[PDB]
């Protein structure tokens, strides 16, 4: 069976936790800590391995943006460092295409990146690709039909409803239809033929609204809202359902986990994380041993 892995996050300071939730039985396991605390990171999986990408260590003894890529092997319960990115990227988004990891946007101090780079596991090497048309931190990233999408974020001045698509064989970005809502630090994922954007921050409020982009019609449509307003949430897909983990609602660092059933267009509470946190990295792979 497969588990939902949550890595890092923020509560009072950046966190090192790696914990795994099993939808099939409701259990949480605490696994090997990250070597360096980090919030604002992203998670992804390639070849059954879990990767933690970017972020920032907000700590008593200083604040350090991360260029790190680290690899967790469920078979061994060990973290291993990989090649670092060209630049530190806090509040990063990532997507996987054809076994390669794309790192998108994020911040380094007051620098808000439009740059994008691609990691090749078989070479342990990062290479820059074409930059996005827009600087985006707190950017949502998803992959559909071997195309990469960057959705919302913050450009250093404004939070964004805009979104864009990267065509690998052209090494080019093009704008798509903007969302109906400004969202920085939404959760963005794919399910069936649609890109979903859940929650986020519009500069005033954390959001409970959820909308989805149909690549065939090029239009965004709202679906049922989440039960909890949240920005800086983690999101993933497990067996055809969207799960959202944690985040911030302007009052509380949430422990709430919700899942979305697209067939009934309903959100339900599923479990609580062991402690409230925002800015986690989340992905799905095999249980450890
Ligand atoms: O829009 C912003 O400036 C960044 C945004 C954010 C924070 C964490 C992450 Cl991981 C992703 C996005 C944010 C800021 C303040 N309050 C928010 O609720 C949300």
């Amino acid at each position: 069976g497969r588990l939902i892995y949550t890595a890092g996050g923020y509560f009072r300071q950046s966190l090192s936790y790696l914990e795994a939730y099993n939808p099939s039985n409701g259990s949480w396991l605490r696994l090997a800590d990250l070597q360096v605390p980090r919030s604002g990171l992203a998670g992804c999986v390639v070849g059954g391995l879990l990767y933690a990408v970017g972020g920032r260590n907000n700590s008593p003894d200083g604040n350090t943006d991360s260029s790190a890529l680290d690899c967790y092997n469920p078979m061994t319960n060990q973290w291993s460092p990989c090649a670092s990115m060209s630049v530190p990227r806090n509040r990063i988004g990532v997507g996987v295409i054809d076994g390669h990891i794309y790192a998108v946007g994020g911040s380094h101090g007051c620098i808000h990146h439009s740059s994008v780079e691609r990691y090749e596991p078989e070479r342990d090497e990062w290479h820059l690709v074409a930059p996005m048309l827009t600087r985006r931190i707190g950017v949502g990233v998803a992959v559909l039909n071997r195309l990469l999408y960057a959705v919302g974020g913050f450009d250093g001045t404004n939070r964004l409803n805009s979104a864009e698509c990267y065509y690998p064989e052209r090494n080019e970005w093009r704008m798509i239809t903007p969302m109906n809502t400004i969202r920085s630090g939404a959760g963005v994922c794919v399910l069936h033929n649609c890109i979903y954007a859940a929650g986020g921050y519009d500069g005033q409020d954390q959001l409970n609204s959820v909308e989805r982009y149909d690549v065939e019609t090029e239009t965004w449509t709202f679906v049922a809202p989440m039960r909890h307003h949240r920005s800086a949430l983690g999101i993933t897909v497990h067996q055809g359902k969207i799960y959202v983990l944690g985040g911030y609602d302007g009052h509380t660092f949430l422990d709430s986990v919700e899942c979305y059933d697209p067939d009934s267009d309903t959100w339900s509470e599923v479990t609580r994380m062991t402690s409230g946190r925002s800015g986690v990295g989340v992905a799905v792979t095999m249980e450890p041993c």
